[PDB]
C-alpha cells in the first residue's frame, strides 16, 4: 500500500501561516489531504512546547488542533524544556521507509550522514498552500522520478 508520511508539524504550521504564525489549520490540511487519499500511517511531529500559551516571539492560531490530533494518535509531541524536532522526523521517517512532507531540506543532518542526504533527496515531499489549499507537486522530483501517486506507494 503507501509509504509511511512524517509531517514537518513546525514547517507546515509556520508556512500556512505566512511565516509570521504557527497556523495549527496548517496541519489539519495537510493530515486530511493524506487522509482523504488513503492514508492511515501518519505522523506529525512538533515540540511539546507549542502546547504551551503563547508568548509574542511565537503566535500561534488554532493550537486546541494540536490535542485533537494527538487524541487521534496522529500528532506526536516532542520532548522540549525551559530543536529534537528535525532529528526525530528524519531519523522516523528513514527508519520506515517514508516520505517527509517538509519545505526544509534539513541541511545540518544531510552534513551527518551521507544516507540521510540521500534520503532527504528521494524522500522529501515540498508543497504550497493557497489560503487553505494544501498544494504538493504532480512530480515531487521532476522527471528523474515517479508521479506524486507513484512517490507515495511503497511500489507502481
Amino acid at each position: 500500500d503507501l509509504r509511511p508520511v512524517v509531517i514537518d508539524g513546525s514547517n507546515v504550521a509556520m508556512s500556512h501561516g505566512n511565516k509570521e504564525v504557527f497556523s495549527c489549520r496548517g496541519i489539519l490540511l495537510a493530515v486530511n489531504w493524506f487522509l482523504e487519499r488513503g492514508h492511515t500511517d501518519i505522523t506529525v511531529f512538533v515540540p511539546s512546547w507549542r502546547k504551551e500559551q503563547p508568548r509574542p516571539d511565537v503566535p500561534i492560531t488554532d493550537q486546541h488542533i494540536l490535542r485533537e490530533l494527538e487524541k487521534k494518535k496522529i500528532l506526536v509531541f516532542t520532548p522540549s524544556r525551559r530543536c529534537y524536532d528535525d532529528r526525530f522526523i528524519v531519523k522516523l521517517a528513514y527508519e520506515s521507509d517514508g516520505i517527509v512532507v517538509s519545505n526544509d531540506t534539513y541541511r545540518d543532518l544531510q552534513g551527518e550522514r551521507q544516507e540521510w542526504k540521500r534520503f532527504i533527496e528521494e524522500r522529501l515531499l515540498m508543497y504550497s498552500f493557497v489560503n487553505d489549499k494544501f498544494m504538493p507537486p504532480d512530480d515531487p522530483l521532476g522527471r528523474h522520478g515517479p508521479s506524486l501517486d507513484n512517490f507515495l506507494r511503497k511500489k507502481p
